[PDB]
């Protein structure tokens, strides 16, 4: 009945641009696509816009908790509606795939993303539905602070902003499925 879908980021104008922030990019393209529009919660620290889909009400979420303390909003939107994590998506930067790559996991360990280990801290479970954009392989030596906290080339816009474009669409066939196995055999590779 409900969905949950939240991508990560960092509120402010100094981080908008920032590769960190991929996944608010993604659910800003997602809402302008499905005409939703977001408003600052009063209970929650997150920008949310819903909508019925059928007979199901879609949460777009994004946690203005900061990155590292992504999980406390997620915990609380779950906790707030009852919603199970199996109803969760998160969609967030891949700390380690070419930039612009596409992939949907239902699993994966921190691996250094702040965001992604203040979730699975909360809600207990690194065993939920992801939709990863890949940010660039980090270098030798680099530390993931300034690995995540670069622009994007601008070479890679039109990258980016294609993958957007095809995080819409598998958030649509997902919601039509209501299945994320189905959505990533229909979008992996």
């Amino acid at each position: 009945m409900v969905k949950m879908i939240v991508g990560l980021g960092n509120p402010g104008s100094k981080y908008e641009k920032t590769k960190h922030n991929i996944g608010f990019m993604a659910i800003d393209n997602i809402v302008k696509n499905l005409d939703v529009t977001f408003t600052d919660d009063k209970n929650f620290k997150a920008q949310i816009g819903s909508t019925f889909i059928n007979h199901e009400k879609v949460y777009f979420v994004k946690p203005t908790t900061f990155m590292n303390n992504s999980g406390i909003a997620v915990k609380a939107l779950l906790t707030y509606y009852n919603i199970d994590i199996t109803d969760l998506i998160v969609i967030y930067d891949d700390l380690d795939m070419e930039v612009s790559k596409l992939r949907l996991r239902s699993k994966g360990s921190a691996g250094g993303h702040n965001g992604i280990k203040s979730i699975i801290a909360h809600i207990g479970t690194q065993e939920f539905n992801r939709i990863k954009v890949g940010i660039g392989r980090p270098l030798k030596g680099m530390t993931v602070i300034n690995h995540v906290m670069g622009q994007f080339n601008t070479e890679d816009n039109i990258a980016i902003s294609l993958t957007l474009d095809r995080v819409v669409n598998a958030v649509k066939f997902y919601l039509q499925e209501n299945d994320f196995e189905k959505t990533m055999q229909k979008f992996n590779g």
